[PDB]
């Protein structure tokens, strides 16, 4: 499996893209509560239910377009440092910071992910993520919940009266489903392991990092191809199509349905499409990723090359 | 249906325009909030709302004119990498270089969407666009998002002081649709499927494309005509005009009374019309034209040929 | 046994996760009639039963977000004011309020648990947790009892009344168990064994120490890994399964699924595991721990450390 894959990536990273695109077609699954806002509201936007058959205006809940893919982003500097790769001692060569100057050009999140400093310049992201929508209604996908706010006395008042105002915040429901095509340009296969790593390997997504927001990336097929195919919302207004709205199903068949609605679409999209890996194909290539990681050795290995070749690609085609 | 458009093309490149114009009537449907700016703010014009339902008031979005054209044009010379006709990299024959201090004069791309070089030569865009306009008002097509940098550690805190990276950034919604009739003149079959290629093929457009900007460009009429047609604004305010307001429908009946509107307004502007390409007849020659691009030989094929075409035109009429 | 997993932790706090974290598995088994809300209603949420042999009418009981988080934290805090360490003492050196601009910036709680002064200072928590999911139906999960109010004299029999208050109530029936996974990023052992401690010493839950409230918490294992390991909403699903619905059978029996369960669920998961401990392995380290929890003479030594360290770290990085 993996060592057929091989022949499919570039060899080191190209200057401009060779058209090369690698698209991984999840089903994010909620789990545990988590909030997506940018404001004092949950976002949410209006959207035509599907595509063909059910045909009503339907507010939905919008993984608003960093929510998709920071938590992505950090949970591979998480391992970057802990393999010795990188570090955030500022007395060490070997420093990439986040947010700020001190980050590098020469590190695998840097390239596959990117940045902007002004000086050393620029890298525009390998990793294109979408918005993602919920499958079904807002108003059928959310609670608001009063948080609790107590003294260390262990009742609810300084004295003689509580606390004024004990407030609210909006929090969306298990067992709902963010569909969403995240997708890789122009890879090596090393790369491709550290993507793919991130996008199974994270779990919290959610605004409350450490409280909440804990989510299933349930992977439904990985589709090499020599352009982009579907968005975010055209995958879902299809997803609910297939159903016809009764979303309230086991999380199981809508990941079935995911696979044969992708097929569906794929088959009417106009590009060249080299591998598309589903199914039982599927479930083995990502237990033998599975099984790359798990490993000291496998990583060390692997991602060694991916930075010796992410620093490469630096020092030729990135700054100086 | 393809095998009798070759009776409408042009045997190759003409020396200058003669009069031969394939017009792509298109509804630009958002998928994913897209940016289209020029100055740290949203594109929008006030307009007529419609040809009558008239004001001069209706304050509608601007895709604004290269926005649309690049993303396009891009696709294209990424697919002549993929097809290996071009190459990014220096010292090689067959070097291509965007917006370069030099670049190629016979690839697809140079001869169809132009270049200019201020030592050297320079060629006029085959490829006609507009800006495009929505049509709904800019306060129901838009919401403003705030977005946040934190230091990774997970607060604002530079140890004990906020750094304070917050700002806020304006959004056009999905479901806002930007009619647009791009043209092409005085081309080659080849030609036309490249470019009716890239049209179908590209989707993300606007500022932040890996985070953001999806869209789906339905194709609703294909015309073949000696002159120029209504603009992007004009075929928009006949569409405002149609539905009188109610923008609020599905996409199929936009699709449907576009095609309506535009075969009422091709019949009052002074062109002979050699073919209209609308309904069954379009979801039938969008059918071949996906057989064509999913299929690794008739491409490589068909582009190949082209290439020699426009390198024909470039040693022929072109900058040699 | 115990100085070996020494080795397994940093000698200080960093300045961010250089991706080292331990997982604590507990099955939470309920008796005395719980409440685990401030609100309302019992909280409640549809769910499949499982993975396999599944369907989703499965309304169970949830714990929210900060109902399993607040008691241990509090119940820490407690005894490092205890040890005296720190203190709630109005004008002391080594106050530490739970709220408000007074409140620190220093003590093993703010660092391990977090703080955010609003603004003027917040630092992330390093324990993570998400809101608990019961291993079966709200129906095979609920009793009800009433309120009733005798403030002053409060005796009424003869006239045969009682006050407006009146009401019946939901309460968590015994039997019942919640799987809950915590954990916590980059600690030092000594915080290590504070947190193991937090964990393993508090009895009550909810709002309030009278009446209804305590509870068992059953460690199942805990697992040295770098990253998060599954949902706590996964586990019950999963636990669900291979128990076949069938619930009624002892405690015991429920206690050893759970580690074989974890033992799949783990090998799953692209996660390394430098550690995973469980059975004949656990209670000989959690006998251990708990020596020194009931042994003051080296728990002084052990949290002295911590505050050193938390200290150390809060000056250095944290809040200068």
């Amino acid at each position: 499996m993996l060592d057929s894959l091989k022949s499919q990536f570039q060899p080191s990273f190209p200057r401009l893209a060779s058209g090369h695109y690698v698209h991984f077609l999840m089903l994010r699954h909620s789990q545990s509560f988590p909030v997506f806002q940018t404001d004092g509201v949950l976002n949410t936007t209006r959207t035509q239910a599907g595509l063909l058959e059910k045909t009503d205006q339907l507010s939905r809940l919008v993984m608003f377009k960093r929510k998709q893919t920071t938590p992505e982003r950090l949970a591979g500097r998480e391992l970057l440092r802990n393999l010795g790769l990188t570090s955030a001692d500022k007395s060490a060569k070997n420093l990439c910071e986040y947010n700020g100057e001190g980050s590098c050009k020469q590190c695998p999140d840097c390239i596959l992910y990117g940045f902007a400093i002004g000086d050393s310049g620029s890298e525009r992201s390998k990793v294109y993520s979408d918005s993602a929508f919920s499958l079904g209604a807002y108003e059928q996908s959310h609670r608001s919940f009063t948080f609790n706010a107590p003294f260390e006395g262990g009742t609810m008042s300084e004295a003689g009266v509580m606390r004024s105002a004990i407030n609210e915040l909006d929090h969306i429901l298990p067992e709902v489903t963010f569909p969403t095509v995240e997708s890789l340009r122009d890879a090596t296969y090393e790369g491709f392991i550290y993507v793919l790593g991130n996008l199974l390997r994270t779990k919290r997504y959610g605004a409350q990092e450490s409280r909440t927001g804990t989510m299933k990336n349930h992977l439904v097929g990985i589709v090499f191809a020599d352009g982009e195919i579907f968005s975010n919302l055209h995958l879902t207004q299809a997803l609910y199509d297939q159903m016809g709205g009764e979303l309230n199903k086991p999380i199981s068949e809508l990941c079935e349905t995911a696979a044969t609605v992708a097929q569906d679409l794929l088959n009417k999209e106009p590009v060249r499409k080299s591998e598309l890996i589903f199914g039982a194909h599927l479930d083995t290539l990502l237990q033998e990723v599975n099984d790359i990681y798990q490993n000291d050795a496998e990583l060390t290995k692997l991602l060694g090359s991916l930075y010796q070749q992410t620093q490469d690609y630096a020092t030729e085609f990135g700054a100086l």
